[PDB]
């Protein structure tokens, strides 16, 4: 009978490394951006990972788990896919459990990198997550072009017929690991100056959906955080954009790598009531971000 449901997706870059024993924030929409700052638990927990080294069942255990002591509920597991360090799952209410139908997981290789993606029914409305890993530097910019082509046609998910139709609404989350064009000095003073707009002209994600070349007709919702990628690991005060290493220097400008976009149709409505990332969390090298939208259902 529910004629709207809440979502959360999240999408976070563990880094290669487990995560910490404390990880509220991230569920709950804490942090920096269009942040929520009573706790009430979403319908659906969706959680995408990158270089997420905890085992695939092990891994499950944490967000059950987490979940119960956060909301006081047994959200059981609709559906999980890994592919390599690349890992996605998804949640949901008990009372839910008799609602979801046609479940489907699938994945894309393009080595390392590619997407995992999971999709259902809840009651009438069908729903497709998709959880990625692009390839990374700044100047390949072309070949991310080419893996979200890759995946939009290769992802299983009426399939030999349509790509990115197939669904009522489909979210893409992810390390799309799209860059800043603009040299470090900037970047940072405008970091500093908390005035991202000028730094999202110029951010490349935005660049390739503004030359309707990816993402054509998807949806994000403003961006009001400071960017995900890289930190230092064990806090937030200072990026790592230039470490000189063994394994050779690196030359990473700040980025906002890690993002969550969207594509419905039309008559069936849904609005994002959060779109942020933590500050707390401080294992990894990215920020983990959230989303949270609430969705339209129907029979
Ligand atoms: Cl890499």
């Amino acid at each position: 009978e529910p004629d709207m449901i809440s979502v959360f997706i999240g999408t976070w870059n563990m880094g290669s490394v487990p995560p910490p024993k404390n990880v509220t924030s991230w569920f709950t929409s804490k942090g920096l951006g269009k942040t929520l700052d009573v706790t009430i638990p979403h319908d659906i927990y969706v959680f995408g990972t990158q270089e997420n080294s905890v085992g695939d069942r092990e891994w499950l255990d944490l967000l059950r788990g987490g979940l119960k002591e956060l909301t006081d509920l047994d959200y059981r597991p609709i559906a999980m896919q890994s592919l390599w360090n690349i890992k996605v799952a998804v949640l949901v209410k008990p009372e839910h459990e008799n609602r979801i139908s046609h479940v489907s997981t699938s994945s894309v290789k393009t080595g390392n990198k590619g997407a995992v993606g999971v999709s259902f029914m809840f009651n009438g409305t069908s729903f497709g997550f998709v959880n990625c890993h692009l390839t990374s530097g700044n100047e390949k910019t072309a070949r991310r072009n080419q893996n979200y082509l890759d995946i939009l046609r290769l992802l299983s998910l009426l399939n030999a017929f349509d790509i990115s139709l197939r669904f009522t609404h489909l979210f893409w989350f992810g390390d799309l690991n799209y860059r800043l064009d603009m040299d470090i000095q900037e970047i940072l003073n405008y970091i500093s100056r908390k005035e991202f707009e000028p730094l999202l002209r110029v951010d490349q994600l935005n660049l390739e959906r503004e030359k309707h070349k990816v993402f054509l007709r998807f949806s994000e919702e403003e961006i009001s955080f400071p960017p995900t990628y890289r930190y230092e690991r064990g806090s937030r005060d200072t990026y790592a954009w230039h470490k000189q290493k063994p394994t050779g220097v690196r030359t990473n400008v700040p980025s906002w790598c890690d993002r969550i976009l969207w594509k419905s149709y039309p008559e069936t409505h849904i609005i994002c009531n959060s779109y942020g990332c933590t500050d707390d969390i401080v294992t990894s090298d990215h920020s983990p971000v959230f989303g949270t939208f609430e969705v339209g259902v129907t029979s």
